[PDB]
């Protein structure tokens, strides 16, 4: 009914066993067991739901306990997983890891069997959800599924890319042309462009190459040095100057989420970049990966930030 | 509803098992299959009870975390009421995380069994009315100190039922058994509790007669393949079922305790309680899992009708 943003992707349940004693294999070691909900696309969907975006999250789950826990956390926060694939008798993708006294792993099980169950037939049965979406977030996990989604719904919905890694970005450098928005870091952009990006002049040449292919919006993460943008009309670099604490991971997930908010509320380019970066500046500091994220908490920190803005022209 | 209930008091454990689907190597991410299951003797008893229609009150120790919500949701689905349980803020619900190799052997594990020992007298006192108005109260042999507190404070207010768990755990509660209305040991656990070997029928009659002398009202001794030996002071006998093929024994005695619970609540004669509870034990024994997914009152009654029994009755 109301305009929504669709996030398609995997959900991985993380189960960590931290040793609170000396580690010994083959024998039961006492410790704390922590359960956290991960997976790039699930992190993005949660962050969006937390700031008020009408989020639909299409995933792959099993009918086990971990799958039920994901669906319950989904209703609490706000991300609707109502159209997800459910595998009867199958497990929800999980990573089990038994860490020692220092925090380094000694044993691990990756259960990713259910991620391979995604096919073109299930995509077709959920066509209305893909078409009625304003924007659709995808990662670079499966190039074959991406290629299918692009040539079937590129004109119906506006696709947003999160490259994940430099390696995963390389197996998808030929498909980036059909995306409305791409969000790589400095290194993932070097891979997608085909040339080394060392300074501002190379970032302008990179983004213009991406825009030339048919991409409308380009956002390049500069890791601490801010974010670079390119509307095709407006170009710049907006940098923050303050927070940098425990685990700078999960920030890119929060940035994609703020791109989604800024788009749904039709905010000006310079302000979308600022809002999205505030969500990253939060996530970096507080460990917990997401701690707390509310519409007002992001709007509260936003004002008390040193914005080092630089504007460019072509 | 203000209808009579049975109280089960004990631990709830969430088991998380990772089975390797490739050759295991330490410090390395091995591809595998994750299995999540609910355990704890007392939690299994309460589930089996609610499954057959007993109005069950399950008082446990949870942890406010994600595994705590998992147990609670399963309890609302099946019907074992956990409303009066202990919830620890910031604490952890008892969890056992284990990684198995390609052969099935444990090569790594984390035991978060901390919360089981966090039960205190102040909490028992706050919920004293749940114990006092309970028709029967099931306990296992996990915490001897708390058992003594429960027995001393509630033995004349509620009827206690013991599931000894193991022979080792049984020696620690041997001085406390006299206050129980019902004990349910196996051959070896009964030897530990009695203080002499049980090799035949005469020793079974002697062991059970001794337990009745201590003040115990009803005795049930599991004899594995030979069935169940019973004694209530009036009726004594041994009943066995023919055609029972076992796959997995874990959780069978749990289902038997649950069946005693059903029998007591429905005021059934001892021979029928033994048969009903044994049918429940037989169903659980024929499945690989600790609890049969399809078990309900109808399946227990359907299998009870279809069973051929070997019955023996002794006098005196």
């Amino acid at each position: 009914k109301e305009p929504y943003l669709l996030v398609f992707g995997a959900s991985v349940v993380d189960v960590f066993g931290f040793s609170k004693a000396s580690y010994r294999p083959y024998n039961s070691t006492p410790g704390h067991v922590k359960i956290s909900f991960g997976g790039v696309c699930r992190n993005i969907a949660e962050n969006m739901a937390r700031v008020g975006v009408n989020t639909n999250f299409m995933s792959i789950l099993g009918n086990d306990e971990h799958g039920k826990s994901i669906v319950e956390h989904s209703k609490k926060i706000g991300y609707h997983m109502d159209d997800s694939m459910v595998i009867e008798g199958g497990s929800t993708p999980t990573y089990l890891a038994i860490l020692d006294e220092n925090g380094e792993m000694v044993s691990a099980i990756a259960d990713m069997k259910s991620i391979g169950a995604m096919n073109t037939d299930f995509i077709d049965s959920k066509r209305e959800i893909f078409e009625n979406a304003e924007y659709t977030v995808l990662d670079s996990d499966n190039p074959e599924i991406m290629e299918y989604l692009l040539k079937n719904f590129k004109d119906k919905t506006n696709f947003i890319l999160d490259p994940v890694s430099a390696e995963k970005a390389s197996w998808v450098k030929h498909l980036i042309k059909d995306f409305h928005t791409i969000k790589p870091n400095r290194h993932e952009a070097e891979i997608l462009a085909g040339f080394p990006i060392t300074d501002t002049d190379d970032l302008i040449k990179a983004s213009n190459y991406f825009l030339g292919l048919g991409i409308k919006k380009v956002f390049i993460s500069l890791d601490a040095d801010g974010i670079f943008y390119n509307d095709g009309v407006s170009c710049g670099k907006i940098k923050a100057t303050e927070v940098d604490v425990k685990n700078v991971t999960g920030a890119g997930d929060s940035f994609v989420a703020g791109l989604g908010y800024g788009y749904m509320n039709k905010m000006p380019i310079e302000d979308i970049v600022k809002f999205a970066m505030t969500m990253s500046n939060i996530t970096i500091s507080h460990e917990e990966i997401h701690p707390d994220m509310a519409l007002d908490t992001v709007l509260a920190k936003l004002e008390k930030t040193t914005w080092e803005e630089e504007k460019y022209d072509l």
